[PDB]
């Protein structure tokens, strides 16, 4: 299925995923796509911050949901 990701910048890249994909997997889908280390990504859905461990369905995300991307960076 498909969902979107809106970086703060306003940029909106869009991902193919599975309802039972871990967040870890998204973060991974982004690294191999924007080369941003998962361990620097943090992801938010409807104001909730999501956990490396739980799946999309856990958070009730569905086709064409927008997640916003924010970075943690304590390396610069
Ligand atoms: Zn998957
Ligand atoms: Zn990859
Ligand atoms: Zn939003």
């Amino acid at each position: 299925m498909q969902i979107f990701v809106k970086t703060l910048t306003g940029k909106t890249i869009t991902l193919e995923v599975e309802p039972s994909d871990t967040i870890e997997n998204v973060k991974a889908k982004i690294q191999d796509k924007e080369g941003i280390p998962p361990d620097q990504q943090r992801l938010i859905f409807a104001g909730k911050q999501l956990e490396d461990g739980r799946t999309l369905s856990d958070y009730n995300i569905q086709k064409e949901s927008t997640l916003h991307l924010v970075l943690r960076l304590r390396g610069g």
